[PDB]
């Protein structure tokens, strides 16, 4: 089974996906002097003062905060988007040091976690029929950098001791994720694919251009996580991040210059 060590990890998963070695997959390199500034793009239309988390689960290879998608009440619009796309779940990547953890880079550099919130497009109906869609995703990326604590997150982070080994879920409600957002909207957009298996190509990627800052000691609570169940042999969860793959016939696009 995939997973991120010496013998499961990405350079392993091609294969069982074959779809890893494909002409769209995520994360990239971005190269700022190399993306294109569009004005046709959108300001991005965040709208999550509805939004109702329900739960938060260690599965294994990260934690994911859930929400309840039966209805409208956090969604995401704007940008390069055509159409409402629903919060699903957000989760974190990260490192085993503060030099390393996010997924995408930018100019080369790696950020010590990057944040993700994953949404689908409601004309699909739901969730499963959406990731068969090209444009059936949309992925919110945010950096993270180690610096002043963000205030916001400290729920989360104090939740993970209940969740420590695969398969723990925890009742989170009550969760404002706008906590999460930094101060600007501005992002970078390209068509890409899920950063973990099954590697499917259906995401319009928005990685957000301004960091958050968490401090040291939130984010070491995040690497006192267990990839192993419990009762197992301990396997810190730490590095759980894909490497950048080729950009191939791609043009990434900014909202800003
Ligand atoms: N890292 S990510 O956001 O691109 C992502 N990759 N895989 C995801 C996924 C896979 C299977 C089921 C549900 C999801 Cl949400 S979400
Ligand atoms: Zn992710």
């Amino acid at each position: 089974h995939w997973g991120y060590g010496k013998h499961n990890g990405p350079e392993h998963w091609h294969k069982d996906f074959p779809i890893a070695k494909g002409e769209r997959q995520s994360p990239v390199d971005i190269d700022t002097h190399t993306a294109k500034y569009d004005p046709s793009l959108k300001p991005l239309s965040v709208s999550y003062d509805q939004a109702t988390s329900l739960r938060i689960l260690n599965n294994g290879h990260s934690f994911q905060v859930e929400f309840d998608d039966s209805q409208d009440k956090a969604v995401l619009k704007g940008g390069p988007l055509d159409g409402t796309y629903r919060l699903i779940q957000f989760h974190f990547h990260w490192g085993s040091l503060d030099g390393q953890g996010s997924e995408h880079t930018v100019d080369k550099k790696k950020y010590a976690a990057e944040l993700h919130l994953v949404h689908w497009n409601t004309k699909y109906g739901d969730f499963g029929k959406a990731v068969q869609q090209p444009d059936g995703l949309a992925v919110l990326g945010i950096f993270l950098k180690v610096g002043s604590a963000k205030p916001g997150l400290q729920k989360v982070v104090d939740v993970l001791d209940s969740i420590k080994t695969k398969g723990k879920s925890a009742d989170f409600t009550n969760f404002d994720p706008r906590g999460l957002l930094p101060e600007s909207l501005d992002y970078w957009t390209y068509p890409g694919s899920l950063t973990t298996p099954p590697l499917l190509e259906c995401v319009t990627w928005i990685v957000l251009k301004e960091p958050i800052s968490v401090s040291s000691e939130q984010v070491l609570k995040f690497r006192k996580l267990n990839f192993n169940g419990e009762g197992e042999p301990e396997e810190l969860m730490v590095d759980n991040w894909r490497p950048a793959q080729p950009l191939k016939n791609r043009q990434i696009k900014a909202s800003f210059k």
